[PDB]
């Protein structure tokens, strides 16, 4: 007896949309990005000779999103909120009984990765695979800029071996005085400008759009694919590990020069603002990494700092965490705050950590860094644990900085210690004694991988391999290096061996784990020492 109404057959139309809209085609910031609180769907259906007030429902992966009339030739449109691959069907009903469409899918999408499938990857170069057994924390730096010459996309990032991957950097909008510092580096001072273009100064932008949402991956060319570049990678790579923490790091050494300017807390409250609608848009973030190099100056701007931003530190820190906890509120997620800070005891000296602490998940601390070519007559370990024998009241080393950290009352669970994937180092290197090269005194930087002075540790593996290097490991301070008497070229980095020790010394202080800048330079070797020195499993 039964007789439903007639199938109905979907019409054409739209089958991709997006929660957060994304401009393939623009320059500035505001322009590139619309974050709406829901898609909006819309379907087209139609029966020859239908009964126009028979019922009628849209059905999103089996469940109600619609429901009307429809009937012959009808039409809806309606709001989603939540994005992933959705089959939809349209659904007839009359007294019989009821017809269903046959299934269309549909793209809603979403910057949490909802719509996309897991970035895969596999352990490339000498990299092997870890489990995060220990507990500790395993950071890298993802750089923004390693999609061009160091073609270093996202895909290449060993995800088994982190439980956090920091992207560098995340701009803070600013011109003439602002963010001066922009202007040592060629075309990227206007590259900003372009960017914040009609937006308000000390909110976060994206320095390269085109590298961050634009440029196509690996499992993102497709036309239109809502989000591409970088962020559209990470948000793959949260749905492959939705462990690992996706942290935006704020600043660096050459956008740091806004931060001093929160000075006035008006300006400090639109930022922190601009961080919270930052998250609501970039949904694959677990929170914030604040880089401020450094409270109190002497950073890249020579004009910058004051003794009061120690306090300001603390405050920034406290109104940031105040907002993540309202944003936790709204979206039931965790958040984490953390900051990458100087391991120089007189940059320590100038922030009370142990005031701000309460409000930070972890402090990177920025253990490298400690000697380079921009001094001719002090060479020296960059990132030695240590100070070396012929030298012991050096302050700048990793056990100095921690122990001074640590004397402020900083819960040493916090302290993420770290490690260099990279060399700095000097050509021209003569009058040393004793045959210890770091005696004398060098006529200019090192030959360089992308820039002077600075050399990816592949590069110094492949190389020492190759004979072209002498290598040494002062097994006081724990630090390597590599020397050529003929050139008189000497290079200071970290390798697996010093990493290692740095493991046993973040076990035996009970401190948070290892982080490393930066993850393009690295061939795999310093990651398997930094898991396999903090106790993960094989
Ligand atoms: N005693 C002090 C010393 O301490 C001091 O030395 C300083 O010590 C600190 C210690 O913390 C160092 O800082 C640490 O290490 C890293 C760097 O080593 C720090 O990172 C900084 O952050 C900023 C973020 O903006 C970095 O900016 C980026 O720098 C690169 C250059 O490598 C730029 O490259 C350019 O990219 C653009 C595009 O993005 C290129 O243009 C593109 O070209 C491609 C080609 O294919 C094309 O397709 C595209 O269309 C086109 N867009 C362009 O050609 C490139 N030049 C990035 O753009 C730029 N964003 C910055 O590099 C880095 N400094 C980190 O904070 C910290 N962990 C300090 O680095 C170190 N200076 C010394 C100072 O010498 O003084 C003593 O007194
Ligand atoms: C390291 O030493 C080199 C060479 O002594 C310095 O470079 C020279 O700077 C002077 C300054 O006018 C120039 O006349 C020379 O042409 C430069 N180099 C050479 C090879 O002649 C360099 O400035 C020093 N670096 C630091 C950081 O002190
Ligand atoms: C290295 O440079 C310092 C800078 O003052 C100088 O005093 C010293 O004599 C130099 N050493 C050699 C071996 O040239």
């Amino acid at each position: 007896a039964a007789a439903p109404p007639g199938k109905p057959s979907l019409g054409w139309g739209e089958r991709t949309f997006a929660i957060v809209e994304v401009n393939q085609a623009a320059t500035a910031y505001n322009q590139l990005v619309t974050k709406r609180d829901s898609a909006d769907v819309s379907v087209t259906w139609n029966v020859w000779s239908g009964d126009p007030a028979d019922k009628a429902r849209v059905l999103l992966n089996d469940k109600e999103f619609w429901s009307g009339t429809g009937g012959a030739a009808g039409s809806a449109s309606f709001k989603v909120k939540k994005g992933g691959r959705y089959q939809m069907v349209v659904e007839l009903c009359n007294a019989d009984g009821c017809s269903q469409s046959d299934a269309t899918e549909i793209i809603v999408a979403d910057t949490d990765g909802s719509h996309l499938p897991p970035l895969d990857y596999n352990m490339g170069e000498k990299n092997k695979p870890f489990k995060q057994t220990s507990g500790k924390v395993v950071g890298a730096y993802f750089v923004e800029w390693g999609v061009y010459p160091r073609k270093f996309p996202v895909d290449r990032v060993p995800i088994p071996n982190l439980t956090h991957l920091l992207y560098g950097f995340i701009p803070i909008c600013g011109g003439d005085g602002i963010n001066d510092s922009l202007k040592e580096i060629e075309g990227s001072f206007q590259a900003l400008q372009r960017s914040c273009s009609g937006r308000e100064d000390f909110k976060v932008s994206i320095h390269d759009p085109w590298a961050a949402l634009q440029k196509p991956q690996k499992g993102l060319s497709s036309w239109n694919e809502p989000y591409k570049g970088n962020f559209g990678q990470l948000m793959m790579l949260k749905q492959a590990k939705p462990d690992l923490k996706i942290l935006p790091s704020i600043g660096g050494w050459t956008l740091a020069d806004p931060f001093f300017f929160f000075t006035d807390e008006t300006k400090r409250r639109r930022f922190v603002a601009s961080v919270k609608d930052f998250l609501q848009t970039w949904k694959f973030f677990d929170g914030v990494d604040i880089d401020w190099e450094f409270p109190g100056g002497k950073g890249a701007n020579p004009n910058l700092g004051s003794p009061k931003d120690g306090e300001i530190y603390v405050l920034l820190m406290k109104e940031l965490r105040e907002m993540l906890n309202e944003l936790s509120a709204e979206t039931g997620r965790k958040y984490e705050l953390t900051s990458a800070i100087s391991a120089g005891w007189d940059k320590i000296q100038v922030v009370d950590y142990s005031a701000a602490q309460k409000y930070m998940d972890h402090i990177f601390f920025m253990s490298y860094d400690f000697k380079g070519a921009w001094s001719n007559d002090t060479l020296g370990h960059q990132a030695s644990l240590y100070a070396p024998d012929w030298n012991e009241k050096e302050t700048y080393t990793t056990d100095f900085g921690v122990q001074f950290l640590l004397a402020q009352g900083v819960s040493p669970k916090k302290i993420v210690v770290g490690v260099a994937m990279y060399g700095r180092g000097w050509t021209g290197v003569h009058g040393y004694k004793d045959n210890n090269p770091f005696t004398g005194n060098a006529t200019g930087p090192v030959k360089g991988t992308w820039q002077d002075g600075v050399v990816d540790y592949r590069e110094i593996a492949t190389e020492i391999a190759q004979g072209k290097w002498e290598y040494h490991y002062d097994k006081v301070a724990q630090a390597p290096y590599v020397f050529r008497p003929a050139t008189g070229d000497l290079i200071t980095y970290d390798d697996a061996r010093s990493t290692i020790e740095k493991g046993k010394y973040v076990r035996a202080n009970k401190l948070g784990g290892l982080f490393a800048w930066e993850i393009d330079a690295d061939n795999g070797d310093i990651l398997n020492a930094m898991n396999m020195g903090l106790g993960n499993s094989a």
